[PDB]
Formats: C-alpha cells, structure tokens, sequence
C-alpha cells in the first residue's frame, strides 16, 4: 500500500537516474567498480561495502528492498563510497555530487 507506493517512486527516481539526460555524470556508478580492471588495487581495502545501480536495479526487480529506505541506503552507500575513495577535488566527486544532487531533491518528494 504506502509502502508500495513509496517504493514506486524510488522506482521512479533510479529510472530518472539511469536516463540519458543525467548520462554524462551518472556513467561512473552504473556498474559494479572492476577494480582490477581500473587499476584501482587499493578500491576494496578501502570500501568493505561496493554498491552501483545495476545492483540497485536487480534488487529493485527482485523485491529485496522492503521499504524505501533500504532503496535509499543502497544509493547513498554507493555515493559515500565515491566520497570514500577520493580526493575532493576529484573528478568522479563532482559526478557523484550532481547525480546525488538529482536523487536527494527527488527522494525528498516522497509521498507520505
Ligand atoms: C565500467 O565503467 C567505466 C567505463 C570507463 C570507460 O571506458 N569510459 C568512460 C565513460 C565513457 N562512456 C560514458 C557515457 N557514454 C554514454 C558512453 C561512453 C566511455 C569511456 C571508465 C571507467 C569506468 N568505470 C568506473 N566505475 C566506477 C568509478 C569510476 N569509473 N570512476 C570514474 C572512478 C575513477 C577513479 C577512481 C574512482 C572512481 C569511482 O569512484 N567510480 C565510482
Ligand atoms: C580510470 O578512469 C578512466 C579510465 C578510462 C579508460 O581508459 N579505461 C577504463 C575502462 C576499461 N576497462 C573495461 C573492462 N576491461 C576489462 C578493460 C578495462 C579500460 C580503459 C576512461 C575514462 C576514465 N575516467 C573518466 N572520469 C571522468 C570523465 C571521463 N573519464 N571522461 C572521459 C568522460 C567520458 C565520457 C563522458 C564524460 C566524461 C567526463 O566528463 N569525465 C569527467
């Protein structure tokens, strides 16, 4: 009822989120970080927890969130690893800056 409706517009936002009009910043936190492929071979002594929005996504279609804020915590996991990770002044954290910035001003729209 209220739940799934508020898990309608989480639904809604990861949609928004994976749209083309945000593609240029949201490219980075679409799959899971290989880090071996990046190079990146400090990434999972760093973050105990790797989370993007392909997992989102499958978790989503598989029912696994039971409310909207275990869909919240997921995506802000996945930024505050991004913010973990990196230097301020690092590119990808202006991406996952303006990709949160889209998602915290549209989550804040829940229906209640
Ligand atoms: C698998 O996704 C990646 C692809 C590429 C790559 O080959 N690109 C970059 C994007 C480009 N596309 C952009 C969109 N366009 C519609 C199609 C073409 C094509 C050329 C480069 C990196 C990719 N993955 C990626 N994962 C996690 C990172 C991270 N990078 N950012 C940038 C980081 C960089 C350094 C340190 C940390 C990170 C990081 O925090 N994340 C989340
Ligand atoms: C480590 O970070 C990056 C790596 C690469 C890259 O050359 N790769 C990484 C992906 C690729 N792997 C794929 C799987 N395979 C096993 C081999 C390894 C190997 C080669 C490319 C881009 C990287 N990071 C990056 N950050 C911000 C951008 C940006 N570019 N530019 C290029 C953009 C590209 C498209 C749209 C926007 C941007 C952009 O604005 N920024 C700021």
């Amino acid at each position: 009822g209220k739940l799934s409706e508020q898990l309608k517009h989480c639904n809604g936002i990861l949609k928004e989120l994976l749209s083309k009009k945000h593609a240029a910043y949201a490219w980075p936190f679409y799959k899971p970080v290989d880090a071996s492929a990046l190079g990146l071979h400090d990434y999972h002594d760093i973050i105990k927890h790797p989370m993007d929005l392909s997992t989102v996504k499958r978790k989503m279609e598989n029912r696994d969130y039971r409310d909207a804020q275990e869909f919240a915590a997921d995506v802000r996991l996945m930024f505050s690893n991004c913010y973990k990770y990196n230097p301020p002044d690092h590119d990808v954290v202006a991406m996952a800056r303006k990709l949160q910035d889209v998602f915290e001003f549209r989550y804040a729209k829940m229906p209640d």
